[PDB]
């Protein structure tokens, strides 16, 4: 599942310093190996924020001149991320055992690790969200056998035509949106209809996970002869679709290919926008798609809106990319 | 050509034959990289855009009404709709969907990057397999931007300005307009077409360059690290241009995207590095010029264009002994509508 | 105070180019030194924006005129003209992330360079070191998109956008002739048939100050709106020079004491100071554990390389996960409770 470090991706100095550049996408692993020392696996294991700030609470079903209240367990709550509080956890392990862990944020970039056999190693990781956090709100329903947490657009959330308040307030704002005597009933159904196909938010306890993002690390090694490899290009005539291009569930395109040639090798990947077959429009999330002796074959990418053609050598598949949207209209 | 040559300081050659090259490519900025016995290659940032950004609020500039009695009420009521082609629509960028297209051509390969897509391998032919790692950087604070477009037709407006626009609004797909009474005064009178009042408020506001579906940005850069193998990289170093031989081709002016642009002519020996700085009137020791142009140079045929950011107030730009006073206006969300 | 550049942090090329990678947090200094040349101190001196854009103005105290309807700037049920009291506004300011300046200073044992998101590269003539290319990637310590500077006529705070936007007070933009939602500071009593009672809710400065308790303060130095969090990551390019390579030994874990026990920095981080009684200079062993696991290090240092120098050192800044944590500085330990995120206290 791990890609090997290539010669081009590291530099060895006259004064014995090795500078390595790793691009680690969520779930992506790179194997770094030095002479006489066991090979180490380096990967981005998680992207999350624990307990993000609660913003507006929307009422889905209004209750009760007497004050308008909300029905029991009938709220839709918003949560906002703090881009500087999101944790990117990098794990280092040989080949559990001598597994090192380092967490980074926008604010915390540098750490010195004692990689045992590789000695004191400097790790400088620049984090990069796969989500435009400024335009995101986590919409969550009250605990009751369905997805009840979504990643919605800020402009959609803020203009939700429902009564609202902040936790601690004892008065609902714009309660006349469900009340007046006129009562409009439970709007959970209308909301769920609008949230169809919208990315679900992975919450594991207090950890609010992100399913997209990477880290670009500058690794500093001292006094060691780094074993560098170079991949040959995979034969374009020996690819098959294990998994044809599909929506990842976080605004990317995922696919998996089968290789029936000599391994390991570099996967030839490109995409063309309809009309121009010369320009490559594939923007890979997978920094180096390869076929390994062990595994390999999974490719993630961004594509322009419209009709595209993905090429994995001579293997092709058309892909229609939908345009951007703040969400479906709610009334 | 405005292509700058790669300098010795901008690359490192390893013991195990690896060359690491750092390029700073601002929109329209080009760098020429050259290897021993191999032809020279031009590397530039060609475009920054997002295709079809998400539609946010639609504002009504001119109310279309029905007969007196999705309604505005006094009791007398009218049905309030919008006039044909009289909307002002908002569009939001997805920072991770903005494409930064890098082109490589001798003296042709294309690679696109986003916040999410940073790495590619490109077969540059005589240079072999080349790893390209580009960190993209918007020249616009995207979180505080809304693209306002009429049915110059488009502008880059501040989010806080857009959100508080005193006009009726709705989202694409909604039947009724919110706050329709903003264009209805009570006998029912219509406040008329507000396009004129809006155009007056949008004066001098940065225009949004829309090329079909491509919503362009005219500000931004990419910082790339280039990995080359088994090749003798040519190392060139620019001498500083003579401070006494500069003259204004185009005196400092607004770029149209919150920067200061200018052009200079050089009468001395070329090519050389342009000496550029600025001082806040009163403080003459501190350099306050923040160049958008990573390496301003005078080329044998070409060079002389300088882009920079400056602090608010009274500044004095220096291109060697050549000087020009520049007044920098402060930040604003926009004019009150 | 200044830490020394380590061997791992720089690479020397075959064609005589040295590439140094510096991480400079606000107030953090790194000493770079070359054989036969004087030492140079490199630090991030300031992070600020001059005159950020003014957004909404909120009224804290209503200036109600004459108690007597189709007019703009009145509250009705009898009608009174509603304006704001003199110097009783709470103004919002938004940063332009691309307009924030990160000033790097270089001095022996003096040159200045300013960077922004948009301006990354500059060439400096470091004198004894010759022409040095400086490429600094700036990084705000504050999520600017979710921040508003709230200032009164302590003067200013960094508040959350969602909190600011939903403030239950009358508002307007500079230049507008009338206040929106002015009825938020007007109260109407039972009518006396010939006259109706009109009350003013009074000055709300007090209620606001109570809600802004513990909220990070905005440091305004004239026109300069400062940030107290953030760093810059610089790629420093040097020519034809023998760069001195130093490597720190690890500090003895048994010789640390608390000069200052873990505390809130005032900008969403944890700060502390330790004293060292062993042989100097050395690298400080710093780690932290959270309730969730005892094996995983959860300390996210703001201080790129905490060291004990001959000339000071011992100050450590870090981010920690929410909840119960235990900070370790060798064998020296201290528990730290980290409060979770919040847009702010409910304002009435």
């Amino acid at each position: 599942r791990c890609t090997h470090l290539e010669n081009r991706d590291f530099v060895t100095g006259t004064q014995g310093t090795t500078r390595v550049t790793l691009v680690l996408e969520l779930g992506g692993c790179v194997t770094i190996t030095a002479e006489g020392k066991p090979s180490m696996d380096v990967w981005l294991d998680a992207i999350y924020q624990e307990n993000p700030a609660k913003t507006r609470e929307y009422c889905l079903h209004a209750k009760l001149c007497v004050k308008a209240a909300c029905e029991a367990k009938k709220k839709a709550t918003g949560h906002v991320y703090d881009a500087n509080k999101i944790v990117y956890t990098v794990k280092v392990e040989p080949h559990h055992s001598g597994r090192k862990t380092a967490s980074f944020t926008i604010s915390s970039e540098k750490t010195i690790l004692t990689m045992g056999e590789y000695g004191d190693v400097s790790l400088l990781c620049r984090v990069a969200s796969g989500v435009d956090l400024a335009q995101t709100v986590i919409l969550e329903l009250d605990k009751t056998h369905l997805p009840t947490a979504w990643q919605v657009h800020r402009d959609w959330f803020n203009d939700l035509a429902l009564p609202w308040k902040h936790e601690g307030a004892q008065n609902w704002n714009n309660a006349e949106r469900l009340v007046e005597v006129y009562n409009l009933g439970d709007q959970t159904g209308v909301l769920l209809k609008a949230l169809a196909g919208v990315p679900v938010a992975h919450i594991e306890g207090t950890k609010y996970h992100l399913k997209s993002g990477h880290v670009t690390c500058e690794v500093g090694l001292e006094k060691l002869k780094m074993k560098g490899l170079t991949y040959t290009m995979c034969d374009k005539t020996k690819f098959t679709w294990k998994r044809a291009p599909t929506d990842s569930g976080h605004d990317t395109v995922v696919m998996e290919v089968t290789f029936s040639g000599t391994k390991p090798c570099r996967i030839p990947v490109r995409a063309v926008a309809h009309g121009s077959p010369d320009v490559n429009v594939a923007m890979l999330i997978t920094p180096n798609p390869t076929i390994e002796n062990n595994g390999g074959g999974f490719i993630e990418m961004q594509l322009p809106p419209g009709d595209n053609i993905i090429y994995v050598g001579e293997l092709s598949h058309q892909w229609f990319q939908k345009g951007s949207s703040i969400g479906r209209v709610f009334q």
